[PDB]
């Protein structure tokens, strides 16, 4: 099993990411989770962090890990809509079960001590081996810790997996102030994923959306976890499915952690727009002399993760 | 002992809720139908939904099956589509999707798409033995519609309507910039209609307008304990929807009615509707024609009362 800290910001399918890395333990230790205050409102994640974490380790062989709120503050906000969802999770009956919430009250103040982005910086720079950080929100942490402590953060990380960009296809930013060429992890925080995509030092893979767009998230497909009701991780990501939209960006994102054969990867130098335009956000390919290289995931394996996910939501 | 009663809704959250209240209260319930409309929800996942529900219910309460039936009422106004994709939502939760269950829907299914809701609210209304309760909780189209095509050979067979709707000393809830804010979403969905079923003289109507559903609000910790009941499929169904959900319970306090009338005490008023296009639009107001029917408004309602009705209802399986 190799090191993994999740890096998230507390919608939907980084909820789906976090019970799919922290199911497969033989391929994944989970050693740490972050959450930040961007498509989700951050009390509201970190609640739905502990919860989920303490009914797996309640039902399963999974380690209690540390969890920290990030500091971090939005350059452009998510819409309000889309960050409730943390809060409806926070109220649902499954993550409400008696021994579970009893843990998590138990054991919340030590999570409080925590801040996010130098607890992923610890995290990283302690472990005895190198840690692979999976990034399903913004990239204002990973940036954070770049900039504290450059190489002797970097030379720590395995591989930054990150959700985020739009290389050779549309963005999802549709704004009046924008011309849709944005993915909105990215465009909540240029600088950072700017900061993030132009370091040398770090091997980064990216599911932009030319490889998130590939892989719909159908209604047949989240009936299944209909058929697996006696599993307590299948009403969670059943649930969460059923309330999300189209796509598994996230989840597809860990998928290629526990398994690279998720998919192929592309050497692709990428640049971001940081300035206050249009295309603000904007992952952009450049030719810059020797610019370091992002390995942008493509045409990934639909099937093989729609299967893994369904098995390890029937890990408890 | 129990009563026959028909739910008239339109498949939002509150809606299934309601069902459910409806459906679990066997002693004091009959559940001989259901209609559901396009209002606010895409009635085809309304109607897989209420289907989805009620085999559950079969499978696991024994609750007999009935009837259920799309409407083919069109909106005068229509409900903003943001809110309408929730019935979307339930019909692929876990919850909903059990083999045994789903396999139950699919065998009766097709014998339910070939009725037209409108006409199955007035046979199952006329052709019952005993009086019929008609819980609305969508827009009074289809009440409406079997008024205008039957009258008193209808009217005379309903016991009561139990209805949510409406506004009348509290502001409403449509908000646009063309209205005043007074009006409430399922009269203003069709006002037309709902002048005709509240000037109906043949006709007991009790009405749960935002004046009563406003003081029962529906708060995270209430939510959260449907949690100690996970052991039951309808405490995972109705907590995940009030989980999913806004502020208020107003279909599912108007199901409570229908199960204990003790929910609320109710007050006379001589309702009318705005059907004209101005800023008022779908407002009940009081009128003051001479002999003119009476609704009886809720006012007060036991909310503890409600809540742990709620509860215990979602114990039944
Ligand atoms: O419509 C949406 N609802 C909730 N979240 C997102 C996102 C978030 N941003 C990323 C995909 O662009 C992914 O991390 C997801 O959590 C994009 N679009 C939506
Ligand atoms: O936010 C809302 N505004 C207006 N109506 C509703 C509803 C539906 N309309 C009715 C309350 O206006 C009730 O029957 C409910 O199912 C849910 N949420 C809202
Ligand atoms: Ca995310
Ligand atoms: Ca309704
Ligand atoms: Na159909």
């Amino acid at each position: 099993a190799k090191n993994v800290v999740l890096d998230h910001d507390g919608n939907l399918d980084d909820f789906v990411a976090m019970v799919l890395l922290a199911s497969n333990t033989e391929k994944v230790r989970l050693i740490g989770a972050l959450c930040t205050d961007a498509d989700c409102f951050v009390e509201n994640g970190f609640n739905v962090t502990g919860k989920i974490m303490c009914l797996m380790h309640n039902n399963m062989n999974l380690p209690l890990f540390p969890i920290g709120k990030s500091a971090a503050t939005a350059v452009n906000p998510f819409p309000k809509e889309w960050r409730c969802l943390a809060k409806n999770m926070d109220d649902m009956p499954i993550l409400n079960i008696p021994e579970n919430v009893e843990l998590w009250d138990k054991i919340k103040a030590e999570n409080e001590k925590y801040e996010g982005q130098q607890l992923l910086a610890d995290l990283v720079m302690n472990s005895e081996e190198k840690v692979t950080i999976c990034v399903t929100g913004p990239l204002s942490n990973v940036a954070w810790c770049i900039d504290k402590y450059g190489e002797k953060f970097t030379s720590k990380v395995e591989e930054c997996v990150i959700m985020g960009g739009a290389v050779d296809v549309r963005g999802n930013v549709f704004l009046p102030s924008t011309d849709g060429t944005a993915e909105w992890n990215i465009y909540w925080d240029p600088a950072s994923a700017k900061t993030v995509f132009g370091c040398p030092g770090l091997r980064r893979i990216m599911f932009s959306l030319d490889s998130t767009n590939t892989v719909p998230v159908r209604s047949p497909y989240v009936q299944r976890f209909g058929e697996q009701t006696n599993f307590l991780l299948s009403i969670l990501v059943g649930t969460m499915w059923a309330m999300g939209g189209g796509y598994a960006w996230d989840a597809l994102t860990a998928a290629y952690v526990v398994d690279q054969k998720v998919a192929n990867v592309d050497p692709v130098p990428i640049d971001v727009v940081v300035d206050k335009q249009p295309n603000e956000g904007a992952t952009v390919r450049t030719d810059a002399e020797n610019y370091p290289l992002t390995f942008v995931a493509r045409n990934p394996e639909a099937e093989f993760f729609l299967d893994m996910l369904l098995r390890s939501a029937r890990a408890c």
